[PDB]
């Protein structure tokens, strides 16, 4: 098994990382509220992202509106090329996703042990073309397989196209209908002219935006995986086709990562780990610019807490672009958490019919675009699942990296009493001076029971202040590690420094024990 | 005059702080896109906020959804208690805000020098009750004053109530209509139970949320002042009525700030500066909890760049709560940038008919709430206006505080050449190690012309690296100040430290000149 999601979900809920929105009103499907801890984790995730991409690549951040008029999203194609198929129940109403009902129905009839082998083959011939059947072509499949409701069957109406955009109206009731942006990339396209001039009109530049996009899902019942309101991080990197080679690729070429190409998928071959440099050598990856971001993405995700042996890069097949999607193995299977797409002919030239880029040799250049889109809720949930562990005890802890954990350290004073506040106080300030997130724990119970609470929310380190720390005359406090649970004893003035180094990749815990005396119960 | 907004707006646009959204589609009113510089300034504003309130008060951050179902917003009252009055043109369509048309019409007829004094008095008797007239009562005023369109008159239809919420539909076309949240506070109310348990069920606690709210304005034509999509920072501080006294008030009591009470407004008295402690003494401010946030708000706003002599705290009059709104004087007049409200009976007890708070003496307590709401676009625009200056030249510069300026420092290498990159490189890293935002300038032109560019976007400091910095053997570079424009010469290794100190309130520029040799042309 991948993970015990029932335990994981109970913990996520009990400690309020995220929970069903509008719970006291019955709760709305596809919508979630992130709590204090979830919010901390989330901001952390996002700031780490900011650093990794925006800062490293000098990207031009932009903040566009979510309210977009219909004309824009029509030039896009999004009124019914961005729809799903609904099948309505012929009388008592309920709506279902046609892709899903069909897939489920086939899998059902298929795993019946009184069906023919040639049926099984006919049906798989069908499941492998699901996302390609047209309106009429998919409608005939419903009849030819006698599909009906799944809760006591009734008949199902012919599948119709259902737009996934939230319809609204901008201004006084009138002639300006609009939608909530389905993606974040469009605003960047709309600002291509301004962004080009901001970059002095030079050829390669990247633009990013962090915000919420909306997808009116039909019947979402899979947690943060399928949601109607989600936070996204988009990047639009524009390149001259004539000069399509990233100068910083050498910094990533040495990485080994599982590549799941389209040809492997066609051949029915498995995932295949491969050195990135070699990947571009052998042509499994078209160019270094695409390869660079792939490696950068891999680095980002692994830094956030996603396990590399459950992380693969899958490339789709014939479903106008060379796309590589970062996928992670969860209790829901392999899901797309980050979509990176190399695109030559895209929606930018549509809004022009924004603009092009003139060169020094008087040449109008339509730049290609590499667009890595990060789905942060899924990324976050992947971290939850790859990080949730159960202890020897029945206790629970998240093994978040210190760079993403809600807060890096947690100080524990035994006494609420005074003479301690000066020690607690100075520790807090030194931590802050070192840029180390912390929170003073003031809960009621045993020290071990208090550390079990901090572990539950994934706090990386801990510094407990006992009586010897105040009285016994060279002031030393004890530092605990989340994972190992092992402890050491060091001078309280030195602790901020080593915790900072522990938070970064500077020193390891094995080094801390090497330099500092161990400590027990 | 307050400020030259035409110049200010041309600069804000040319450097792309913020601009009209969907410009290539004609542009949508009330919607704006913030550019790279605006985004930097904005994030800065927000992070400063985070520090000031969330960190200082250990507030519980939350991230709720913008999509809210109708039942919630009905328990609120927001389907037509949160509407405005529209007057439609009896045939050729156009819609107008009734408050505004009426106010304008009266002011017109009023400033006609052939009108009676008793008319002027009747009409002011009317302008002072605008936000109190009912549907029918306001309708009669339109007839009794013969109000018509303002662009060649035609008749105006009776004023009807127009809801300001963006209507939408959640899920498959059906029986779940919803809106885009008009305010951010409601999600906090909905999570009262979870937040109380998160705080161990203790009496005073605060919850905050930073995000976008929506108001479907009718005809917005005043820049960032009246927008349809805006970013907000809400705080909900809950207190036990029995123990309503903030322990940290003493930290703010010494502040002097302009208070514009309701009684002063009734008496036709002017704004009145007053020590905060005295304010609570004399009863102009009900309690210290309310007073605390007021002082905290004042501190926040002044830190961001808002001038204290253009900042006042105004209290409304009879328009179920004791509210104090932070107002700033702009080219649009006195506008509400931060609304702080003390409330006893509010919308939390409505959702319960979320919950209450049980005490140690078995007592169900309905907590009061102080809700400071920060309108960040307006705050930001206020900073633009209180900070925009024109130089002796026609050049322009923003005098942003270093804590809010897009980036704190800007290094200027004369040569693109190599031997310099090691100096530029080390400076960059030392700056980053000191947590000082910077950007290496690589533009083409004179050094003074390059500094004029950095000033235009409000970059606080500058470090120019010339040939003497590399060759001439004890390596010193020159540090320029934005405001004074004066320069000094110091060791390039020492510069990160003093720039950091300059960015904070540690040392002043007068100190830098005191310790370091001055430098000219």
């Amino acid at each position: 098994d991948i993970v015990d999601r029932a335990k994981m979900e109970d913990t996520l809920k009990r400690r309020f990382f995220y929970d069903q929105a509008f719970a006291i009103y019955g709760g709305v499907s596809g919508l979630y509220d992130f709590g204090p801890v979830g919010c901390a984790l989330k901001n952390n995730i996002i700031q780490t992202w900011r650093q990794h991409f925006i800062q490293e690549e000098q990207i031009l951040e932009i903040d566009c509106t979510m309210l977009t008029p219909e004309p824009v999203l029509k030039t896009s194609g999004h009124v019914d090329k961005f729809a799903d198929f609904m099948v309505k129940d012929v009388k008592n109403g309920e709506c279902f996703r046609a892709d899903h009902l069909l897939k489920a129905h086939l899998q059902k009839l298929m795993s019946d042990k009184k069906c023919s082998v040639e049926k099984k083959s006919e049906m798989e011939s069908v499941l492998a073309q699901l996302d390609n059947y047209g309106q009429q072509e998919l409608a005939d499949l419903f009849v030819n397989y006698n599909v009906k409701s799944p809760i006591t069957g009734n008949d199902l109406s012919p599948p119709v196209s259902f737009n996934l955009m939230f319809k609204t109206f901008i201004g006084p009731g009138g002639n300006m209908p609009g939608y909530l942006r389905p993606e974040t990339a469009q605003g960047i396209f709309l600002n291509f002219k301004r962004l080009l001039e901001f970059n002095q009109g030079k050829l390669p530049f990247a633009a990013a935006q962090i915000g919420n996009s909306f997808r009116n899902e039909i019947s979402p019942r899979s947690g943060l995986i399928r949601v109607r309101e989600f936070t996204m991080a988009e990047i639009e990197h524009f390149v001259d086709p004539s000069e399509k080679d990233h100068p910083k690729f050498q910094n990533v070429a040495d990485l080994h990562l599982y590549l799941y190409s389209a040809k492997a998928q066609v051949s029915g071959q498995s995932a295949r780990k491969m050195r990135l440099g070699d990947a571009v050598e052998q042509g499994v990856i078209n160019n270094t610019v695409l390869g660079y971001f792939i490696g950068r993405i891999y680095l980002y995700l692994t830094k956030v807490g996603i396990s590399p042996d459950k992380l693969r890069f899958r490339q789709h097949m014939e479903n106008a672009c060379d796309c590589w999607d970062a996928e992670s193995k969860t209790s829901y299977g392999w899901i797309e958490i980050v979509g990176c797409a190399d695109r030559s002919c895209y929606d930018l030239s549509c809004h022009a019919r924004k603009r092009f880029q003139k060169t020094l040799y008087v040449e109008e250049v339509v730049p290609n675009v590499i667009e890595p889109s990060f789905g942060l809720g899924r990324i976050m949930y992947t971290v939850f699942e790859h990080t949730f562990h159960v202890r020897e005890g029945q206790r629970t802890f998240f093994s978040f990296p210190a760079v993403v954990a809600p807060f890096k350290c947690s100080v524990l004073p035994l006494s609420q009493n005074q003479e301690f506040m000066p020690f607690v106080k100075e520790l807090s300030e030194a931590l802050t001076r070192h840029g180390v997130s912390h929170k003073v724990d003031d809960s009621s119970g045993s020290i071990g029971r208090r550390y079990a609470r901090t572990d539950e929310i994934g706090v990386a380190f801990g510094v407990t202040i006992d009586f010897d720390t105040v009285n016994k005359t060279p002031h030393t406090a004890t530092l605990r590690d989340r994972d190992s649970m092992r402890q050491i004893r060091a001078e309280i003035s030195e602790l901020p420094s080593i915790v900072q180094d522990l938070a970064n990749g500077n020193i390891t815990w094995a080094d801390v024990e090497a330099r500092y005396p161990l400590f027990e119960g």
